[PDB]
């Protein structure tokens, strides 16, 4: 119920489609955090309530880069759609600035769908989400309590507690995370002296001898590809002491009921990321399904049109919507 001041300059990373009308909203989650976000609906509308899906990620990303263009191409394929900004950031309400935590972000996730069901346009009983990158594994972690969401897919996806616990393919050992912990702590005490908290070095910012996955980021982040000021990965970043809350609270302990309701899990083959929704499908239950894109990287699910199954979103959710 935060007064926000929303830009009107077209800002997304993507051009707007004529097929579709938009307009920005607002609404507050249970922790009482007022989020910003990118509404997308069909034109000339029938008689009926209209399916409805929200959508989020990637983790550190805004609304005005890839989940606002699955919105805007979602609504063009006939559903309502909805493009919000995490909890203290993008254009949402929340102090410190860049802040996360798996509990409040599982709550974005249904604090977005308690907005698009109150929408005269929308069918509060056909409504269903998409997570991208890190989001994937909040949008699972948020349908398993919320049974008010029917369906759900995920794209690229990250479970953030895990790399943030583990790292890439667990290559934290207890002995460094303990390090990392104990860093932590004096971070905590730095920050409660200046009375505010620090923030961790730029992100996706190359010094050389990257990976290519992390020069895939900054191609994406920071380049006109995908650039947005107020995204934490486009040159900004999380407060140094996020995550403790992330490294100690696992997310997914109940993605067994998501069940009856359908999962679709889709992942390019030459992710380096792949291996998240490997895990996150062999830890659900039936209906579900890992959909590999033959050829496809990480940041390819992003933005590529010709690698990201739009056409098998909109038949899975046609269905289950």
């Amino acid at each position: 119920n935060m007064q926000l001041q929303l830009t009107q300059e077209w800002d997304k990373t993507f051009p707007l489609s004529a097929k579709v009308e938009h307009r920005k909203v607002t609404f507050a989650n249970r922790y009482g955090i007022t989020l910003a976000a990118d509404l997308y609906l069909p034109k000339n509308r029938g008689g009926d309530r209209l399916p409805a899906i929200v959508i989020g990620g990637p983790f550190g990303a805004v609304k005005e880069q890839s989940s606002g263009l699955y919105a805007q191409t979602m609504a063009e394929r006939g559903f309502v759609t909805l493009a919000f900004d995490p909890s203290y950031t993008g254009e949402s309400g929340g102090q410190p600035r860049n802040v996360a935590s798996p509990d409040i972000n599982t709550e974005d996730f249904s604090a977005a769908v308690d907005f698009i069901s109150l929408l005269p346009e929308v069918n509060r009983e056909r409504i269903g989400v998409i997570g991208i990158c890190g989001w994937g594994g909040m949008a699972l972690n948020a349908v398993a309590v919320d049974k008010r969401v029917k369906a759900v897919v995920t794209s690229t996806m990250y479970d953030m507690t895990r790399v943030m616990s583990k790292g890439y393919n667990d290559s934290v050992t207890l002995e460094q995370r303990t390090r990392t912990l104990e860093q932590l702590g004096q971070q905590r005490w730095k920050d409660a002296e200046s009375g505010t908290p620090a923030y961790q070095p730029p992100y996706n910012e190359l010094k050389g001898g990257e990976a290519q996955f992390l020069v895939d980021y900054h191609d994406y982040y920071m380049t006109p590809r995908g650039y947005h000021p107020r995204a934490v990965n486009s040159g900004n970043a999380w407060t140094m002491t996020t995550p403790l809350s992330f490294m100690n609270m696992p997310i997914l302990t109940y993605i067994k009921e998501i069940s009856p309701r359908p999962i679709l899990l889709i992942h390019g083959e030459r992710a380096h990321s792949r291996y998240f929704s490997e895990t996150a499908y062999a830890a659900a239950a039936e209906p579900k399904e890992l959909l590999i894109v033959p050829g496809a990287s990480h940041v390819d699910l992003y933005d590529r049109l010709d690698r990201i199954p739009f056409d098998r979103i909109a038949g899975f959710f046609d269905e289950h919507l």
